[PDB]
């Protein structure tokens, strides 16, 4: 029984259920007995009476055991078999082993060109923001689902909408987020798993499978099997929006799971297997492309930081007053990576521009710095969390990253960010209000924006490893400056 | 006009008026209208009977060829293997649009697997790889076990364009090649510009009749076939080619950032042509190679680049609790001999020498300080050709050719001083220096054992040039270096 309160930990994986846009034969690992079947299958294949202890062979001929069997060998991913003949009727079958299980998934019949026709519209974007943009638009066009987003996910694994194309009567959630509990650790590990999870009916009846634990006592883990059926939990929550089906398309960055392209779709929807299998290649090249444009940008950005510090460099040795410099100088360092204020503090003295805390906080914030740090860059998102006094100028200054110019004096550079919330860009409607069922109004995604504005309060976006890369270059021309110049003065 | 050694740097190879025999060319308009130009073979090949020129192409080839030859020019040129001509015969079409002509070429169809099927299996053998090393070592013994050629190498372009081999799968009676280079010179830069424009170049037979273009000069304009698979070959290179005892050859272009790293080159001693299918497999695995290739680099580049900082970051720890930091270098400066490749290093601190391995005599160290300290900006200064900025460096060019040097200081000429061998010294060269090639006309130019010497000749007293990488390592020291010097003086 998932509720609220352990919906955190539902086995997701062995729910003893799959949805009823196809049907499940779960065999032994050398696919010579069926051990489990969906309630379904009788009516979907057209086969009578209790199909466990039934040979593989009895229930799907000799020719559909042979061709599964050779196919097997192919398994990696599940082997997906469009158009199989069985009584010389056609199924997309769906076929893998996971726990000494073979599970063959069968959905009634109905690649390479409509994933190479999608790939053509975005292998020419030549920036992040481009490919997030006309991907959502393409995807929504192509596969016919009312909404697409795009979700990436932040370093505390919240996702943010980054990418949206709706029906023009729907409510936007562009530039909202949600917490990290929206989707617990098991999805988050499934999502990682499976490029696609497919929601045919958000209202569909579940499909028991026979047995739901065996006579060991073992479930039927479902990890694999694109049938599994949905958390009633998140059944409700697409039912609260008006959603009734849905595929998401994992993207992976580095190995991980970087965001989700969700689509969603108002009333029930399932693409056949040659369309899922054509938006499965999409997915690997959007993928591969995103994570090309994520590194040229990276590139650019450490490239960008490098040639301004080297005319710093230059600058200064034809100045005999460093101090000075960089009194005159620090605003422009605000240049170097995202931030909303920068500020110098040497020799006791404060010089501010943009939002910083004021004058009057520095002092502490310094010694902070001095006590925390080992001479190197220090930062966090969180400055209330490291000195509680900062939480009067939250609003203005909740995240700071400080370079040391000098392990003598406690003389910084110091960068800030507002609060996360003070630099939204919501395009969505305050005044859209949901329904709710039995789990209430937790299962809204007005309830999840307010959930993840309190995870943030007097936070800031957290300093990147870019940022941090940004920051070391920064410190290290500043050792470089204050040395050439003791060499020469 | 006629090529020899004194003209084949401008030879105009992209219009020789000629094509090799494996196949047949008809030229067309933009449109596919009519006929303009025909390879002479059209006929015997083809089985047209009379003049193609001046007919409508429908006329030559059927309504329903050109319509369907219409529609893949609709959606590099279009291979289209297995098409059926209006005798009922398949052919392999291959078609290109270029210089508002159409060219189509033509050869008689075999029985072939799915390009995709034939390229997955070959790419399933590469994509485990997991160092540069490994995938270039494989990929010869795997490409000459697919396509069954004689010998595949792989060439690597070096900075100054000569080719160096670094794989090599052959027949057990053949010559190696292996760790051989050639100089930029035998590849002029017309080929290196179709290497780059074309994945794939055939030559079927090195010692085959040409086969005329007609007509040749048309307005007064030659057939542009830089982008034809049947183009003929320059006499040069088949004279080459004949002088090594090659009879055929196929190279897949190695593409690294839109530029041209190198050649995975298949050569036969008979001659030889793969079937279209199997040559769009052995693109579509080049494709592969060339993404699988840049992985591999970039990661080996990050983990060399990531060994380099964290070394120097220990050694930054280490020096803060040293009060001498002089004599922590003097102690320390050969482990520094680990960021990047080199044969020697130095310390030169306060008129005093530290050699570690390769590294020029005592007394050659004030000269190449003194001009270090001239040509510097107090930045890090790198050659790999020493004898060329100081005359005197000849002397000693054996044990150290190259020399990248890290200032200590801008007020001392002080250095850590890198070193490298003259490029001979290093060879792993797995020839036969007693394999003797016979010549044609053109001498013994046209000849590995010419083209090495020549090579040798273009690198003498120059080390292997510092990379774009090691520069990056030095500049990552330099810094080190002046934080050292920089939290002494702060403390002391
Ligand atoms: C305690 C467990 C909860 C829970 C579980 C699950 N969520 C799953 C998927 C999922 N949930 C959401 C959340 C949203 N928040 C929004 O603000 C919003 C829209 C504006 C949405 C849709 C998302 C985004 C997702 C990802 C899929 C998608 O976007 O379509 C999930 C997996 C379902 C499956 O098996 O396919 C589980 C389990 N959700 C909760 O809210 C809680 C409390
Ligand atoms: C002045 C022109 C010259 C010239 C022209 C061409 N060379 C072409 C191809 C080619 N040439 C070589 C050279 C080699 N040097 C070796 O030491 C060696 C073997 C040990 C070889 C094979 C190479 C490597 C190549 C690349 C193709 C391959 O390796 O198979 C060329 C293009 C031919 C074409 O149309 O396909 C031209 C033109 N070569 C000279 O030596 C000079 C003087
Ligand atoms: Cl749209
Ligand atoms: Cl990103």
């Amino acid at each position: 029984h998932v509720d609220l309160t352990n919906c955190d930990r539902e086995p997701i994986h062995i729910p003893g259920y799959i949805q009823p846009h196809g049907c499940l034969i779960a065999c032994d690992n050398a696919m010579r007995m069926v051990l489990r079947h969906s309630e379904n299958c009788g009516e979907l294949l057209g086969l009578e009476g209790d199909l466990n202890g039934r040979t593989a062979e009895d229930v799907l001929g000799k020719k559909l055991v042979h061709d599964l069997r050779n196919a097997l060998t192919v398994t990696t991913r599940p082997a997906m078999l469009p158009a199989m003949e069985t009584d010389g009727r056609s199924f997309d079958i769906s076929l893998h082993r996971y726990k000494s299980t073979t599970i063959i998934e069968f959905e009634p019949s109905g690649p390479l060109g409509t994933a190479r026709k999608m790939v053509d519209r975005i292998r020419e974007a030549d920036s992040v923001e481009s490919l997030i943009s006309r991907t959502t638009r393409l995807v929504k066009a192509t596969l016919g689902y009312d909404r697409v987003m795009i979700y990436r996910f932040q370093e505390d694994g919240a996702g943010k909408v980054v990418s949206e194309a709706k029906q023009p009567e729907l409510e936007s959630f562009l530039g909202q987020y949600f917490p990290a509990s929206d989707i617990p650790q098991q999805a988050r590990a499934l999502y990682l798993k499976n490029t696609l999870r497919i929601i045919s009916d958000a209202s569909g009846t579940r499909i028991p499978v026979l047995p739901a634990v065996d006579v060991s006592g073992e479930p039927l883990d479902l990890s694999y099997a694109h049938l599994r059926s949905v958390s009633p939990i998140h059944c409700e929550y697409l039912r609260n929006m008006g959603v009734a089906a849905s595929m998401s398309i994992s993207v992976i960055v580095d190995g991980a799971l970087w965001g989700l392209i969700a689509c969603h779709h108002y009333s029930p929807r399932v693409l056949s297997m040659p369309v899922r299998i054509a938006a499965e290649m999409f997915g690997e090249f959007f993928s591969m492309h995103l994570q090309v444009l994520k590194q040229k940008r990276r590139l650019d950005t450490i490239n960008h930081a490098h040639a301004a510090l080297d005319r710093f460099l230059r600058l200064a040795a034809h100045h005999a007053n460093i101090e000075e410099l960089l009194v005159d100088s620090f605003q422009d360092f605000a240049d170097l990576m995202p931030c909303d204020g920068v500020g110098l503090w040497v020799g006791n003295n404060w010089h501010g521009h943009g939002a910083t805390p004021p004058h009057d906080a520095i002092p502490r914030l310094a010694r902070f710095v001095a006590s925390a740090s080992e001479g190197r860059v220090w930062a966090t998102h969180a400055l209330s969390q490291a000195i509680p006094e900062a939480e009067i100028y939250a609003g203005t200054a909740a995240g700071m990253l400080a370079i040391p110019l000098s392990q003598v004096k406690s003389d910084y550079l110091l960068f800030f960010r507002k609060e996360i919330v003070q630099n939204l860009n919501w395009a969505g409607n305050p005044e859209k209000s949901y329904e709710t069922g039995p789990m209430g109004d937790r299962l809204t995604p007005r309830k999840s924006f307010a959930i993840w504005k309190e995870t943030v309060r007097l936070q800031a976006q957290p300093w990147s490893e870019a940022d941090r890369e940004i920051a070391e270059a920064a410190r290290i021309a500043l050792v470089e400056v204050a040395f050439h110049h003791s060499e020469h003065h």
